[PDB]
DNA sequence: CTTATGGG
DNA sequence: CCCATAAG
């Protein structure tokens, strides 16, 4: 299966990613910024319960850790639960950069007629392969409790305004290679979403492999369950994807 | 939860 | 102004 030839390459066999070749992220505040401490609005146990599970998966995962940090933000006591962290005040004092991620509609202009064989492939759980620098983890604190304290992020968090940006940079810098390889496959990247073409299905499927092996190897995982694998019609970006057009 | 937005 | 809505 394309499943068996390439285990490190998706999320269902390869385990959490972690993008090892990318520098742990420092994120710049803006000049004037000082740390703003917000207080977590008291969560009900219905609540609290749901998010729990999550919680504690991240901690043994690395991905979250306990902290004490100068900087707070809240949970949504309402956010099936999981967690969703109001980062907007942390967003505001962070240092803007320059949106580099195309527009689908723009994006999708350098599909030529040419390549009509596709791949699509979603990376789960993108940010997190991303590591955060020490000193930018206590910017993204919250505040956790078992009827205290608080907890950070080690890797790119959800939420943060600069994320979907720096994530798409990163995988750029990364897919770099493979796209000097590969001078006569079409890559095109939204953040977690990606789309390859082919001038045939031999070449699609040899695309595809070459592509799998490279993401593994760099530590990023597919979704297995999502992926649709040379085919002619393929779903992309909200878009159908059928005999060049759209 | 809080808050930014804009139709009505 | 009010609010339904969307979003962190």
């Amino acid at each position: 299966t394309w499943l068996s030839d390439f285990p490190q390459a998706w999320a269902e066999t390869g385990g959490m990613g972690l993008a090892v070749r990318q520098a742990p992220l420092i994120i710049p505040l803006k000049a004037t910024s000082t740390p703003v401490s917000i207080k977590q609005y008291p969560m009900s146990q219905e609540a609290r319960l749901g998010i729990k599970p999550h919680i504690q998966r991240l901690l043994d995962q690395g991905i979250l850790v306990p902290c004490q940090s100068p900087w707070n933000t809240p949970l949504l006591p309402v956010k099936d639960y999981r967690p969703v962290q109001d980062l907007r005040e942390v967003n505001k004092r962070v240092e803007d950069i320059h949106p580099t991620v195309p527009n689908p509609y723009n994006l999708l202009s350098g599909l030529p007629p040419s390549h009509q064989w596709y791949t699509v492939l979603d990376l789960k759980d993108a940010f997190f392969c991303l590591r955060l620098h020490p000193t930018s983890q206590p910017l993204f604190a919250f505040e956790w409790r078992d009827p205290s304290g608080q907890l950070t992020w080690t890797r790119l968090p959800q939420g943060f305004k600069n994320s979907p940006t720096l994530f798409d940079e990163a995988l750029h810098r990364d897919l770099a290679d493979f796209r000097i390889q590969h001078p006569d496959l079409i890559l095109l990247q939204y953040v977690d979403d990606l789309l390859l073409a082919a001038t045939s299905e031999l070449d699609c499927q040899q695309g595809t492999r070459a592509l799998l092996q490279t993401l593994g190897n760099l530590g990023y995982r597919a979704s297995a369950k999502k992926a649709q694998i040379c085919q002619k019609q393929v779903k992309y970006l909200g878009y159908l994807l059928k005999e060049g057009q759209r």
